[PDB]
């Protein structure tokens, strides 16, 4: 009763109280009352875990609503109605449900035993770790919120060690064991659980990422780097020779050039550079529409700049409607608005419009010249948001995530410290170069160029011994303190969070792979076909339930049994050795003597 | 506009007189001033007061309007170090200016270390090449002022350049001690003391 | 105060180096214990 | 021992910040009764608690002295 979820149990008693939602009397808790708050505790998935609807709707039962003659919420399928429903039992899990009941009464070591008979043994150790994180997230205020998440870490460490054994034996089955079906906790088969369970550890563990290096690099190979794959992507007849071998060509399944092409087309490594180097070619097109085509007329080239952006916002509308809910239009947009980077992508939209109306007013063609030139640099930072892809690229751009607000910091630190000398240089020497908005040039613009080198030394040079002086005094603070101790500001913080910055980047490897699994094989030239391929499909099928370019692994219950009985065997195999490695702690054997000699204290006391 | 510069400083020393009389003792006038004089930073705030007065009497003597030009320009930079004493406020600002508290006397150190080591080459550059640019207080310019500008870049390479194989030589030999030893091992002098 | 210092003593009691020498205190009670006949 | 008694002072705020931190910051500010004034924070100035004032919610209470009334959160 002292649990804060018990206060939420009293809340979920009145989340749907007696009169408004469960119209007969209900000051008594039931089990769909637990399911509807398990709706809140997990995400938005398939949530069986209790037969929730009107067949076993456990929400309304204290006054006599009659039998299945209603069948709208009344519950009498198993036996007669005696303010009960009968043996309508656990429906996938006795002991995985006792794994909940220990931790929602906050009984840690009982769930340690119950896990050893619980049949989930990987995904529960993620989901309850998320629930222990949920229990840490909601309310404890001291003394167990840390102990939830440490146990959640330990249950993630439990989830660490059970994949540690099962990857070592039949890794190919283990990656299939990573992808089960929507049966027990419904969907989120122990990898999509790990996204909101925040497994920055577990997804970055051995062959999880190597399987993700088989999701990315979906079919063909894994082995070849960026050297000879980029030769074949321009040299189209180079594929037919023996330069690279497909997994098709591994068994020599290449007998069709289209099978050599379309397995290559639907490979996620190729959808990337097709999406990149066409859009990389658009930034050259956006330059050439301003380099030579800085013209007030729609030319043959000026009209081509119009709807490239229209060819890509439907992919974000495809991201706005692939699999969110059918109700949240302003709510999954908060998932967009949760990130400033997405607002940095909105900034790439609106600075185009700021120059568009400045171009549509022909009196502002110099604002038509300058605004879209500053819209250019918003895409390459957005491209550095995209080209966070290599082990040498990616986690070191996760270092700049600690530095983006520190980009604004050392800017404001140093460039205001420039004003301490940028005014002080032109003070004593008699300068006379001034115009309208070039008085600013002869005092301020000729100060920053002298830092990086453009020094009018025959212009700025009896006040010569001071011109030596303050040029020596000021650079002792910038080039020595603000530069070389800034190196200490960067070396230590690189060594500080380097284990996080690799693993969080591996925790955000998959989101681009998710986006490159849910993506057609058409280039942004031809992606308007696949834009309209769903629009000709959304006039003959008005439902968002056609295909799921996703995990979607369907598993038979019989073939699962050969996996899971072996997996349950790997559970008690590993935990014994885990206990044995815990038994290999010598600090027990320090105090094992202490337990033994305390059995010898009383042992000389029988005469 | 010139009259507006008078009593802004008079508007703030009463706040320090408010700091001199908010809650010290009713007896110590020369004793809580030792709490002020315990810090060189407070004497660095006294230096912001007196360099104003050094240019004030130089402005009040109209024959010294060029001392009226130069002294208050050097009084300007005493306030921004006093502002860095004030803008020790952020977690990203503050404790890294507590690093420069280990470096303020080391600001004077590497100044005296390097700028006297400049004289080991700042004289040695004009020795062999036949230079002829001299005036009254511009003989100092053509030998000393054209040496430090060549460090950070303003090189009269068509002026300073048979003694050409040595002009390659000592320009390679001297920068091996400043840019390599005195710069990159100074990075080791700063990384370790930060850690 | 007495809530924390008990746990602070208990975390001091959680030092295993006492339990190293707690055996040494115990076996020194068993040195004399075989000396009654 | 002064460090250990500061470490004693560490651990007693460590428990009392965890339970009723809002009372604990009021417990940081008592009256001029026992040792008179310097209610366990102005003691710490001349007691040289570079450890204890930089401990959890001491500075966060000082992040409620600074940011006195309105909010704390916005940068």
């Amino acid at each position: 009763p002292s649990c804060l979820f018990h206060s939420k149990l009293q809340k979920v008693l009145v989340e749907d109280p007696e009169r408004p939602a469960c119209a007969p009397a209900a000051p008594r808790l039931q089990m769909h009352h637990v399911a509807q708050v398990l709706r809140e505790l997990l995400g938005d998935f398939t949530q069986p875990l209790y037969p929730r609807p009107r067949h076993n709707d456990r929400l309304r039962l204290l006054l006599p609503v009659p039998h299945v003659k209603l069948n709208v919420q009344g519950v009498s399928l198993r036996s007669l109605y005696k303010r009960s429903s009968g043996h309508v039992t656990f429906t996938m899990d006795p002991i995985r449900d006792l794994l909940i009941w220990a931790i929602v009464q906050n009984r840690r070591e009982l769930a340690g035993i119950i896990w050893a008979q619980s049949q989930d043994c990987i995904a529960a150790a993620l989901a309850c770790s998320k629930i222990l994180k949920e229990l840490s997230k909601e309310e404890e205020d001291t003394d167990s919120s840390e102990e939830m998440l440490a146990l959640a870490e330990e249950y993630e460490h439990r989830a660490i060690g059970v994949f540690t054994e099962c990857y070592r034996k039949d890794e190919e089955r283990a990656q299939k064991l990573l992808t089960r079906v929507s049966e027990a906790w419904g969907k989120t088969t122990c990898l999509q659980l790990a996204l909101e369970a925040k497994d920055m550890k577990f997804v970055s563990h051995g062959g999880i990422q190597a399987f993700l290096t088989k999701v990315w690099w979906g079919q063909l190979s894994v082995d070849n780097g960026l050297w000879r794959v980029t030769l074949c992507m321009l040299a189209f007849p180079l594929l037919l020779t023996g330069l690279i071998s497909f997994r098709e060509k591994r068994l020599q399944d290449v007998g069709t050039p289209a099978a050599r092409a379309r397995a290559f087309f639907t490979a996620p490594v190729v959808v990337f550079h097709l999406n990149i180097l066409s859009y990389f070619a658009f930034l050259c097109l956006f330059a050439y529409v301003l380099m030579v085509d800085f013209q007030p007329v729609p030319s043959w080239c000026e009209c081509a700049i119009y709807l490239w952006l229209f060819s890509l916002v439907c992919e974000e509308m495809r991201q706005l409607f692939y699999d969110p809910d059918e109700c949240g239009l302003m709510k999954k947009a908060a998932l967009y608005f949760s990130d400033f980077w997405n607002k940095l992508d909105v900034g790439a939209i609106l600075l185009f419009v700021a120059g568009l109306t400045c171009r549509l007013i022909p009196a502002t063609l110099y604002p038509g010249r300058v605004i879209l030139s500053l819209d250019f640099i918003l895409f390459c930072l957005r491209l550095m948001h995209i080209f966070t892809i290599s082990k040498t690229l990616g986690p070191k751009i996760i270092i700049v995530k600690r530095m983006m607000k520190d980009v604004f910091f050392f800017l404001f630190l140093l460039a205001v410290w420039v004003v301490s000398f940028g005014v002080a240089k032109q003070a004593i020497l008699i300068h006379n170069e001034r115009r309208v908005d070039w008085l600013f040039r002869g005092a301020v613009y000729h100060s920053y160029l002298t830092i990086f080198g453009q020094i009018p030394g025959y212009i700025d040079g009896f006040p010569e011994w001071l011109t030596v002086l303050l040029l020596c005094l000021y650079l002792l603070f910038t080039n020595i303190l603000l530069l070389n101790l800034l190196i200490a500001m960067f070396n230590y913080t690189f060594q500080q969070v380097q284990e996080h910055t690799d693993q969080i980047w591996k925790f955000q490897r998959h989101d681009l792979i998710e986006e490159y699994h849910g993506r057609p094989a058409a280039p942004p030239p031809f992606i308007l076909l696949s834009h309209l391929q769903l629009f000709i499909k959304r006039v003959v099928l008005k439902t968002p339930a056609k295909r799921h370019k996703q995990l979607k692994n369907k598993l038979e219950k019989n073939e699962e049994a050969a996996l899971l009985s072996w997996e349950i065997y790997l559970k008690e195999n590993y935990l014994q050795n885990r206990q044995f490695q815990q038994k290999q702690r010598p600090e027990q054997k320090i105090e094992d003597i202490s337990n033994k000699v305390d059995a010898m204290v009383d042992l000389l006391d029988l005469d």
